[PDB]
């Protein structure tokens, strides 16, 4: 096609807030395309090394009651809550692992019509609440598009309420590269599910109304070719024709505690990878 390879190297870590604070929370996100894939692609021994005090999983495509038993080979992260969709079937799905227990763990986002696909877990805990999302695609042929944008607001809307209570912390697929810096070709995707001005335009509602910070792009707003997705076929991810679907957004009062946020291009698993947020809490 038109792109060849276009060079990325996330930088070191930073792991001391501006202030010179520790991090004390870290927080790993991942779209695993299948939870029994991904464990086979040894998804796991990744979480280990990568040693996060909650992981949170998307598209696990794995029934709540049909877990993989190497679920139970990860001690450190020994709590562990899933939304599957409700018909029981084996497609979306999310996951929060943390090894320590939430003051209340809730699915969903209270709205019966946006509730039955398993896509939000909510996390509550001492200084924050922290939600997970696998936001809905807006499918081939942008047949889900409407449905999409739905989604978008009603999801808006309840985010806006939890932040209301605490500092926020939401993280995971939302299934949209925000703006042109975002993916490898904007030019031919402007039609295509991610990359829609419909899409685009609820990240940006989404921003201003709760209101949420972009980490990633906060800490390095001029940074390009970072991204969390590419597709399997056409050799894309060794081109890193991507997209960057993957975000961790913050309330901006946890700004000031913010140390990094990060992208684990190297980890293999998914056509996602894992992306990661160091917190000084
Ligand atoms: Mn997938």
């Amino acid at each position: 096609a038109s792109e060849g390879p276009a060079l990325y190297e996330d930088p070191p870590d930073q792991k001391t807030s501006p202030s010179g604070k520790p991090a004390t929370l870290k927080i790993c996100s991942w779209n695993v395309d299948g939870l029994r894939a991904w464990i086979k692609k040894k998804g796991l021994d990744w979480v280990k090394e990568e040693a996060p005090d909650i992981l949170c999983l998307q598209e696990t495509k794995c029934s709540e009651n049909k877990l993989p038993a190497e679920l139970q080979e990860l001690p450190g992260l020994s709590h562990q809550y899933w939304s599957a969709p409700s018909d029981k079937e084996g497609y979306s799905g999310v996951g929060l692992l943390s090894r320590q227990a939430p003051l209340k763990v809730s699915y969903g986002i209270g709205d019966e019509e946006h509730d039955q696909e398993g896509r939000v877990i909510v996390a509550e805990f001492d200084s924050f609440v922290l939600v997970t999302a696998y936001v809905p695609n807006a499918g081939r042929g942008l047949v889900r598009l409407e449905y999409r944008q739905r989604w978008d607001e009603a999801f808006r809307k309840f985010l806006k309420g939890l932040a209301s209570r605490k500092p926020l912390v939401l993280c995971g697929d939302l299934n949209v590269a925000h703006e042109e810096i975002d993916l490898r070709n904007p030019k031919g995707n402007k039609k295509n599910a991610g990359f829609t001005p419909q899409e685009r335009q609820g990240f940006g509602e989404l921003l201003q109304a709760v209101p949420l910070a972009d980490s990633f792009r906060h800490l390095y707003p001029n940074t390009p070719y970072a991204y969390t997705f590419w597709t399997y076929m056409m050799n894309a991810r060794s081109k890193n024709v991507g997209w960057r679907l993957d975000y961790f957004l913050l309330s901006h009062s946890l700004l000031p505690a913010l140390c990094d946020s990060k992208i684990r291009s190297k980890a293999l698993g998914s056509d996602h990878c894992p992306i990661t947020l160091y917190l000084a809490l």
